[PDB]
């Protein structure tokens, strides 16, 4: 996955963790947010590097999808679990996407129902971080099928109860065959983020775009500046998905688009990039969470060294208390790529 | 242009009016509502077919338009097309380039030139013998995100503004979503239904047609088993930005659209395109006018019956007006009797 950066920076935050006896923190949710077919299910899973979410044309996503990463230690190489199924495990990823349509039609039936019960989803992984992605609904305007008359405020507010978590950070997605001043993504990010502290933009389909134009002037924050980062993508079309055109295309594909038609901004935009800005962002919180451990591992180490003149195992956990004020350090100094 | 077809009988409304001495029946107002950006300036000036409004991308239109179509008759005639500006007075406008001008020119002059929005009108008469009278009018996009000089509440003003023009009853409301959009993110079909719930003035525009992801089409939008909407739903192809910087003419849009619809659409072409919104609209206008001839016809009575007073039952003007009226009478059967090609 692209996605594989902050496996070494957890596994020793989890070493400390561990040491000090706490409940390791939990990073924030990212969770993606924009109008229906903005694109919002192909880039969530483009963090994982694995098809596993139903994409397509129309109304596609009609529940909200907990997906789990879950890191596997040395304790298939991936493999998924469902909460619903309990212990069924599921190492064919096919099998797992068209395990949450049929979920997703089981609860919002068969004719563009929308409903706010989540599917729970584990991928179990040692290529992958513990982190909580959220795939939502799109909003929409006009009911259609099975929906109700309010089905776009009832959208909504299944988006608000997610992305209202301090702890989230946001996926706003919108088109770019649509103009950025339209964005419903990032109208409602700035209802809940009004200072953009957790919201990053990304635009998708910059394949699709009109002739005579482009998103120069979107991807150098020239329309609606967002402080966090302004990524451009272009993931598979509906032909490409028809085709089963595969990640590894899709991403060469990507480079090959953003050198041809963005030659200046291309180091700056692309999957890659997005992951690489999402690992940042997540660092920022660690770092955040450290002082909170830094205290714990000085408490407990004055603890144990008023226990002196048993002797073994109190000295020892001395030297591991030691380790883990270093690791922490280590952490704070730590370079991301 | 494609919307010459009610001409005839509007030049027959003409003689009735001016024998009853009022324009007794108004076609409704034709208005252009969606999301900025999904073509409406570029839909609406396709029904007059000369290239007088800003188009472009990002944030156009930031005035309401207010464009009547004034039809000239031979004695007024006389390179046979011209343009009067309210805020110019009576400044002549010969070239449509200019006029096009003129349009952004004042735009600025009140909403200024970093994107703001003011809900102040242009209003723009056009005068030829090639248009009915009709008036047409051009709206900003709805939006999200304010922008440039933009205030927060940008996104309720426009919706605001919008909701004053549909909500006269005497008017039909195109409503306009781009094809690669899905159908159901209409923001144009939302706004409609409030208020036009039962659908009846609300006739809906899929532009972009050519923009649709591969593998993908609007066939399910047009066949109506997306949204239904009574009056219609009719797909365009209008010029791409690149064909506006290359100066492509309205003959060659037109000529593409018609080619594309064969192509992608040939079981759904011929009751799609430009022409095929023109003359659905020209439906709905005609059903308006019928509507209205007993209003006109009891008029004429009014008139007929007070004149025959005036003649004893001064006078030769009471003559005179009796014969012309008896003439408007006979106008009337005409024009209920007369079905469009
Ligand atoms: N050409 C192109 N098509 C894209 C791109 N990203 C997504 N798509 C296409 O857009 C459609 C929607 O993709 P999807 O990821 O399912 O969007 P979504 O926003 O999750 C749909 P919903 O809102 O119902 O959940 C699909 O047909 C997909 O092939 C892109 O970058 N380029
Ligand atoms: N490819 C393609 N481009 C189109 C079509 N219709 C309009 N456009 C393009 O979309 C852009 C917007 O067109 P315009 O007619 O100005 O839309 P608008 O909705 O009035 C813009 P505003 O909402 O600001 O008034 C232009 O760049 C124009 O070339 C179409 O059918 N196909
Ligand atoms: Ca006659
Ligand atoms: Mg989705
Ligand atoms: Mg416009």
């Amino acid at each position: 996955g692209p996605m594989e950066a902050l496996i070494p920076v957890i596994n020793k935050l989890q070493d400390v963790f561990n040491t000090v006896g706490a409940d390791i923190i939990q990073l924030p949710q990212i969770v993606v947010v924009g109008t229906q077919s903005s694109g919002k299910s192909s880039v969530l899973e483009s963090l994982v590097g694995r098809d596993l979410l139903p994409r397509g044309t129309g109304i596609v996503t009609r529940r909200p999808l907990i997906l789990q990463l879950v890191h596997v230690s040395q304790e298939a190489e991936e493999w998924g679990k469902f909460l619903h199924t309990k212990n069924k495990l599921y190492t064919d990823f096919d099998e797992i996407r068209q395990e949450i349509e049929n979920e997703t039609e089981r609860i919002s039936g068969n004719n563009k129902g929308v409903s706010p019960e989540p599917i729970h989803l584990k991928i179990f992984s040692p290529n992958v971080v513990n982190l909580t992605l959220v795939d939502l609904p799109g909003m929409t305007k006009v009911p259609v099928g099975d929906q109700p008359k309010d089905i776009e405020l009832q959208i909504r507010e299944l988006i608000l109860r997610f992305i209202s978590n301090p702890n989230s950070i946001i996926l706003a997605v919108t088109a770019a065959n649509t103009d950025m001043a339209t964005s419903e993504a990032l109208k409602i990010s700035r209802e809940v983020d009004p200072d953009g502290r957790r919201t990053l933009a990304v635009i998708t389909k910059l394949d699709l775009m009109d002739a005579g134009t482009d998103a120069m002037d979107v991807l150098m924050g020239r329309v609606i500046p967002v402080k966090l980062g302004i990524i451009g993508v272009v993931n598979r079309s509906q032909l490409d998905i028809n085709n089963k055109k595969s990640v590894t295309d899709s991403i060469r594909d990507e480079y090959a688009f953003l050198q041809k038609k963005y030659p200046s901004l291309a180091n700056r935009n692309g999957t890659k990039y997005l992951a690489r800005t999402l690992n940042r962002l997540l660092m920022h919180h660690i770092r955040d969470c450290l002082p909170e451990l830094k205290t714990r591992i000085n408490v407990l180490a004055a603890q144990y060294q008023s226990l002196l003149n048993r002797r073994k195992e109190a000295a020892d956990m001395l030297k591991a208390l030691q380790g883990a004020s270093q690791i922490i350090a280590e952490i704070r100094e730590t370079h991301l790529w």
